[PDB]
């Protein structure tokens, strides 16, 4: 007679980013679950729809019903599909999985059918000024063992970031960049030029093919930062230099418009980390406009919606790669791995190296060894929290600043 | 120098149903907008993402410059396209309107391009336990000047309500219907058998249409209770009794069911009081799968947002038809009307009466006359909230009952 006694949020910011996670105990002595939560720029909202709502929810349910309390859950409130929603549920989710395999004696990657490969290669962010510091810094990353590498210069739309808000790092804005003139009077926002952005990409790839070579495997983000042509043309002018994928051309809003680029260019594409709806992702797979899936595992609901999108993925041909930031806590990190190792149709798994803080709040990160992740055989998903040491992190709040970005006449622009 | 000094949540449930309304102050002595927040299920989710988020967010900013305001926050927290996130949005959207139309001496229909009618025509809603319990109730509202009735027999798939969260009002099953038999143990839920839901429609239609005639119009609310093939085949029974709309035929997870229906059935069909995203109404409106658009305005993120919807479908020669439930403010039913005022394209006003307790609240609710609604003239949303009143009817808070929607084999369907 298992039940659900008690849920509760955990926040804590161990690698300076805000972070949520779910806890779910038993009435078995001991067997508790933890799931990821972190919509990082709503961690109070998240923290009230799991106290208030998913609390008087869950307890005294089987927890062994993952399917039944996820299909009942994600209606509860009648209004669904958002990321404050879905992230709430995630946390659950997770959690239930987790227990199902501490109750199996088993890893969660186990229970969705084992390991279908002896290891989970990964990419990470290289960043710079200019070219050459992109270059410098893809030669650490390759020292390190990555053979596949993010590459901005300038961090989104060459605009660099000042907020330690979205990844606990300062970033430089692109120094060679020329803008527009603004008009004479600017409303404050982090201003870019997605044109003198645009053209600046393939500049940036010509010199790293020409320095590294083709062996080396590169992924550049767009971000949603140009208008939909321009990232058609960009797609195409980016063929030559073979990317691994080019990331989020278009925002949610204008998805319609991949089935234009996907006539004309064969450059890789991904998207979706912005996904929060069947709508958005459902058009692009069926149609086999990306190549790449890049959902927010807590932000489309956990576990258990991203592996129905997983194979809804692998059956039209699509692989996946899951969105590995600084804002997913240690518990998602391993949920994206444990999905990614049982997978067929993996991709590659983002990833953001975690300071001592985050391993030592979270027993049981994975092991990262020479570009490659490796998880350990405990059961579940294999992670802990410590909440004596999580609450010596406590959460910054407010509000980021990097997500007002304007254009060059001051216009207000997906960021 | 007009500036924003203070935003806040206003939690009150003077009609039995928790509501959420949004204070927008300025620096202007007595200038003040209100808006309407209401996502009744998850009220403190939303007073978290207004307080915590969009307070910080608008403190100093001009109010004037409503569209920057609505672009740059709608993409402020980076994920967006929520229920949660889309009510806080609305709730400042509306009250910057509100003032708006303060600061023009002008109301906010006035604003939007003048009356385009004369009065609001309402429908209500009309329920019972048999067919002839329904027929007694439209006859009673009839009386009372409505020419356009919302038709159900036992609520939502024939099971009533016993839970007052919903609409206030306990409602009975439907006597007649004999659902399968569950199995030896059940699960709980609120049960109800699709199939049997679905054979008494036509049965109740007959009914109807022969004591009542074919002047009165009728509406009937699927409410996403069945198979879409099953909603299809209603669709086209129902054909005979010329509805004004059959309403939610399909959840919006499988609106694409809906370019079967349209092959197949003349029966006119509404739909949409659950989205929150672009990629749910654009493919509809786009293929003119429907004939009138059903928005709770405030869970698309307000005015701004729903006047782009109404353009939308007034190109495309769909309708208007906005939520009209309990679970609106007297801001939120202003707003829709200050919408169906002002829009070429409106079709329709579901209308929920209020009890003396909402209207002294509320100063300045809508004039309702024999089945029309009559706004005032007043500047703004031509609407207040009398603070100290409010808090004599503080939220009950909690979860809903009736979500928990199983078939009777005990699956949790979509409520
Ligand atoms: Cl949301
Ligand atoms: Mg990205
Ligand atoms: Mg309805």
């Amino acid at each position: 007679n298992l039940k659900i006694t008690n849920v509760k949020t955990i926040l804590t910011a161990p690698g300076g980013i805000d972070l949520a996670v779910v806890k779910i105990e038993t009435n078995e002595p001991g067997l508790y679950g933890l799931g990821c939560a972190t919509f990082t720029q709503r961690i109070f909202a998240v923290k009230s729809a799991i106290d208030e709502y998913m609390a008087p929810f869950l307890v005294g349910k089987d927890p062994t019903r993952i399917e039944d309390i996820w299909q009942s859950g994600v209606v509860s409130g009648y209004w669904r599909n958002g990321p404050i929603m879905n992230n709430a549920l995630s946390g659950v989710d997770m959690a239930l999985w987790d227990i199902k395999g501490k109750l199996a004696g088993m890893p969660v990657y186990d229970l969705l059918g084992g390991k279908c490969r002896d290891g989970i290669p990964l990419y990470c962010h290289t960043d710079g000024g200019d070219e050459v510091e992109v270059e410098d810094n893809i030669r650490a990353r390759m020292e390190e063992g990555y053979q596949y590498v993010r590459c901005q210069m300038g961090m989104y739309g060459g605009a660099g970031t000042d907020d330690l808000k979205l990844i606990a790092t300062q970033l430089a804005r692109a120094k060679n960049i020329q803008p527009k003139r603004s008009p004479r009077s600017k409303t404050p926002g982090i201003y870019f030029d997605p044109d003198a952005y645009a053209k600046s990409v393939p500049r940036l790839f010509d010199h790293l093919r020409n320095k590294l070579g083709f062996g080396i495997e590169f992924i550049h983000d767009v971000h949603e930062r140009v208008t939909p042509v321009t990232a058609i043309n960009l797609a195409k002018t980016l063929e030559q230099y073979q990317l691994f994928y080019l990331e989020d051309p278009v925002a949610p809003e204008n998805i319609d418009w991949l089935k234009m680029l996907r006539q004309q260019s064969s450059t890789p594409i991904s998207m979706g980390e912005l996904f929060v709806n069947v709508n958005e992702w459902k058009p692009l797979i069926d149609n086999r406009l990306i190549d790449y899936i890049r959902c927010h595992v807590s932000t489309i609901g956990g576990i258990t919606p991203a592996r129905k999108l997983a194979v809804y993925s692998e059956l039209n041909g699509v692989r996946t790669a899951w969105h590995g930031p600084g804002d997913i806590s240690p518990v998602g990190v391993c949920a994206n791995m444990h999905l990614d190792l049982s997978s067929p149709n993996f991709g590659i798994q983002e990833y953001t190296p975690m300071n001592d803080a985050l391993r030592d709040v979270f027993p049981g990160c994975p092991e990262i060894d020479h570009g490659y992740a490796y998880l350990n055989d405990k059961p579940g998903l294999g992670i802990d929290i410590d909440e004596a040491k999580a609450a010596k992190y406590p959460c910054e709040g407010g509000i980021p600043s990097w997500t007002m970005a304007r254009t060059p006449d001051g216009t207000a622009s997906r960021p």
